[PDB]
């Protein structure tokens, strides 16, 4: 029997699309990508806002960075990168602060300049208030003043829970920089895709051997599709608990809501991203998208901002970050065993952030897929090797 | 009569080494560079400090930047560049501030966050205290409070004059940035030479057709050199007024003193460069040289700092920045007429910061040299075209 496709990929985020592109192009195979949303790219999807023309990241700000030379070389086949270098500011009590915690924030907050060494001693003294051994571990690492100003209100909004009520294991290191360096990321390579994320994502899928089906949920079509390509493996990047119909209970997740507003002014905040650390401000962050692409010709009489909000994901909400409690990890342990049998019996592989129950940045999602490809999928499809 | 040299160059700064390298290399000519100092490079000269091995810019911090692609291409034949991006902080009243003046400093100084528009309005208000048309012009541009904090004591220590007694025309514009962007330079290309300035400078002079004599003043040797190479032009990059025996008077310059200190700590200030704005601090700036090269394996227990002091130059001080009074400009106009006579009668060309009485950045010095090479020197040496 002639097969219609050689591989199915469920999900068109960076993990799915990396899988699909390597298999199409390197093995010369036919791939079908099923995407349940109205567009490709998963949460890295971007779109120009109509009134301004400004490219908006639809599901929050997506900053690209890596120290992996392979990933860097790979991504630049599909896009050029800009020389953008990410910096973040924090708003606390009507004042904007250099961020993350370093000499700049420390001198601003405490009202005078501290030397690298005077700052080391200052933090060590305030942190001494609680021993890390026995509000949190946070205080025990950075002191009560820095905690109550920059970590308490912001954690309470992210988790939608009082920090006294979250596990101490949640934080392992809460470092202060003892230098004035406020470059957010510390990786070798960084920038924004010059023509945006959506152009990059399409170029990943542009090969003629890759078909993408939008508005198509895998659980609606899998029974109509596999019979016609019965030997094709399935690379599944949707929710792991959902794959098994939630039989063992639901994995806990946190969502985000976004309010995009267009303002009749050129510049709302003078930077790309402002953290709002205070509990009395309902959003965690404001993004101002013009500052992501200074090099573009954007109108100077208008701007687009996005307010980002965290909440408790109800059943139905889009999953973004794992809550990862002790009961979630037993449940993940359970579903991992179920997945391992589904690989042996049905050729379904589990990958990506949802398939795996892990937060993954883009570069880690791409490297993960390159690994799945090199070690699991390429040996199976090209040679004979079992998928297990 | 057989010539010993095809060209003489006086001074081995960036202007003079550019001239010398282009003529030696492109035209196949023998060049003699006379340098009065014990080392080449002029003021861009750098050296390893003995106790730590940290490379010190001997005559002040030198940061390379250009928007001129021809120059960027040219300079990369002799050195690689680092990804360093210059930022400057300012110390005022025991507190460290983001610099230059923008949203970061404005919010720090006044102790509340100002929106881009709110900060435009604030500065418009305060600067309305004095009209520019009719202390300084400075107050009329940025208002009294930011002038008295960040400009008053700094200009005073630089010029060694109360600003009440300095020309209004000495400030053209005094811009406040209405974003949080604190990158100091605005050029396309920026970085530090990977192997330092001295390695870069030595490479420019490396061709076998270039001869350098150090510890040699032109005025001592010119009479014994020119008879043997009578047709060689001279490119003079030394002081303009010194060339003509100061016979019309002396051009006014400002000098700098540098105090190098090795300290038994790993980090003194957490950044490359700290400006000291207060009048009651005798020095103008502290450079800390490890932060110019974080990619190097510098000791974590020792550090080199340099304090920079500005003063009234005396007759036998090193010239750095032109004073540029209306009387200097008339003096300059007189010497430029003397210079042009000298070009006509004995083939002496005047170039560089000293030979021209101008402050010149490295890249503008290099571009100016390429211009004299293209348009004046090469057609003379190649074809016989007059120098004027
Ligand atoms: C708020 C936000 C900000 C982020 N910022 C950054 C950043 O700054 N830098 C960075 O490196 N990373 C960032 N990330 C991560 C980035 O989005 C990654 O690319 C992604 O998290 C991991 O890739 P993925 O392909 O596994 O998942 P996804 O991008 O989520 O792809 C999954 C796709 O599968 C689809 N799908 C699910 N179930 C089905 C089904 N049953 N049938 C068909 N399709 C299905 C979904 O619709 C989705 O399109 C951010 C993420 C979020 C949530
Ligand atoms: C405080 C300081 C900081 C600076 N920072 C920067 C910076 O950050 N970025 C930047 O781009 N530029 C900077 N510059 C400018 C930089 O040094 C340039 O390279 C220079 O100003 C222009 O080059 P030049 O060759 O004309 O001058 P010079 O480097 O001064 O060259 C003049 C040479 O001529 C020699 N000479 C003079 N008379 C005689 C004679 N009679 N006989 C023999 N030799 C003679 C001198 O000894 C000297 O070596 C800085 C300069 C100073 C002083």
């Amino acid at each position: 029997m002639t097969a219609r496709f050689d591989l199915f990929v469920v999900g068109s985020g960076f993990f799915g699309l990396t899988i699909a592109e390597r298999v199409a192009t390197q093995l010369d195979k036919r791939v079908l990508v099923l995407e349940r949303r109205p567009h490709i790219g998963g949460n890295a999807y971007s779109e120009a806002e109509p009134q301004t023309g400004i490219e908006v990241h639809k599901y929050g700000a997506h900053l690209f960075h890596t120290s992996n030379k392979r990933v860097w070389d790979y991504v630049r086949q599909f896009t050029d990168f800009t020389d953008y270098r990410h910096r973040v500011f924090a708003m606390h009590n009507g004042q904007a602060y250099q961020f993350p915690m370093g000499l700049g924030l420390v001198s601003q907050f405490f009202g005078k300049y501290f030397t690298p060494e005077q700052a080391r001693q200052l933090i060590a003294e305030q942190a001494a208030e609680i021993d890390t051994a026995d509000e949190e571990k946070a205080i025990s690492l950075i002191g009560r003043p820095l905690y109550e100003a920059f970590v308490k209100g912001y954690t309470a909004k992210q988790w939608q829970t009082d920090p006294k009520e979250l596990p101490a294991a949640n934080i392992t290191r809460l470092p202060v920089r003892y230098t004035f360096d406020n470059r957010y990321f510390s990786d070798t390579y960084e920038g924004l895709p010059t023509d945006g994320y959506t152009a990059w994502l399409q170029n990943m899928a542009a090969d003629h051997r890759i078909e993408v089906r939008l508005n198509t949920d895998w659980f609606d079509v899998r029974g109509q599709l596999r019979p016609g390509s019965p030997a094709a493996p399935v690379v599944y990047t949707g929710p792991l608990d959902r794959y098994f119909d939630y039989a063992e209970g639901r994995l806990g997740w946190r969502t985000l809501d976004f309010e995009v507003e267009v303002l009749p002014i050129g510049d709302f905040q003078g930077t790309a991203v402002m953290n709002y650390n205070d509990l009395d401000v309902p959003y965690t962050r404001i993004h101002e998208f013009r500052h992501f692409h200074p090099e573009r010709d954007y109108p100077t009489d208008k701007t687009v901002i996005m307010r980002e909000y965290s909440r408790f994901a109800e059943d139905d909400d889009e999953p973004y970050y794992p809550i990862n409690t002790e009961a979630d990890r037993a449940l993940l342990a359970t579903y991992r065993a179920r997945a391992k049998s589904e690989t042996a019996s049905s050729k379904v592989l589990f990958g990506g952030r949802l398939g795996t129950y892990q937060y993954l940045d883009m570069h880690m999602a791409i490297a993960s897929a390159l690994n799945m490809y090199d070690n699991v999928l390429a040996p199976h499809l090209r040679d004979g090797v079992p998928l297990l």
